[PDB]
């Protein structure tokens, strides 16, 4: 019961056993914006931002559950990882990746979720009621496009 | 084991902060390009001085813009700060990872627009973080090689 995890995650830290991996450019310097666990297929898709050559991409990995608990997931490699903690507010976890020329690299991190309560989009949307604001005239900046750039 | 909670204050709300909803009697002010349409860093209540400092980023003209905004508090408890014209804001509900709010914003040109918030904190535990450097320790990474993310996000660009 993992799909109640599901929505908008953010990275806090990433280690790794080499720094060329998470530095500027590195394919693993990877800036979380939604998790989505699936408990029927035993899979989470990732969806996270990551600036590579000069510029930012977007990308979306399906991770898949093994026998083991382990994930696996084809990213800059093949990767094999483990939920070490996890909660309604962290995500523990170690990853073991291996690149196209064998290189193997263990990296650490610990992303936390950014939970919006029911009570309180409530409490915002009568007080936006209120003062009779429509709910065309509303911008969403959990899911937007348009948002500034961490580096 | 044993459950504990950090002793809330004011001050415990200091942190990053994220914008979730925006709304605007006037679009004008939070469509792309309006000085509304701000996305939240952090936050800094205090107590003693009854002020709040904003730190935020909006896209103006072509590009994006760090900007910080000291609010101060009222004897009516609300807080009046300068921002492309005069504010007076109301907090209608806060907790430790929730803020609504309520603003009344007089541009340079006399024109009123009323605007509406919700904004929740990212909260980070220590026990959270004690896991992660212990996991980080056995697998013998050195913190000189750890990346704080976080901390990138509410310094961008
Ligand atoms: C262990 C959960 C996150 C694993 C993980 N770490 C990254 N950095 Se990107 C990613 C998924 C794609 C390999
Ligand atoms: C009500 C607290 C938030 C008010 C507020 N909303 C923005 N949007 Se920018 C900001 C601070 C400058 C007036």
């Amino acid at each position: 019961n993992l799909s109640e995890l599901s929505g908008p995650w953010r990275t806090v830290y990433i280690g790794s056993t080499n720094p060329e991996k998470i530095q500027e450019n590195g394919p693993f310097r990877t800036y979380f914006r939604e998790l989505v666990f699936d408990d029927e297929k035993g899979t989470v898709d990732f969806y996270f931002s990551v600036k590579r050559d000069g510029k930012w991409k977007n990308v979306h990995v399906k991770a898949t559950k093994q026998d083991d608990g382990t994930y696996v997931a084809d990213y800059e490699g093949q990767n094999v990882f483990k939920i070490v903690s996890l909660s309604r507010t962290h995500l523990v976890a170690h990853n073991i990746n291996v690149d196209k020329h064998g290189q193997k690299t263990e990296l650490t991190g610990l992303f936390v979720k950014l939970n919006v309560e029911d009570e309180d989009l409530e409490k915002f949307w009568k007080l936006t009621e209120d003062k009779g604001i429509d709910k065309k005239n509303v911008v969403n900046f959990l899911e937007n496009e348009d948002h500034p750039h961490p580096e």
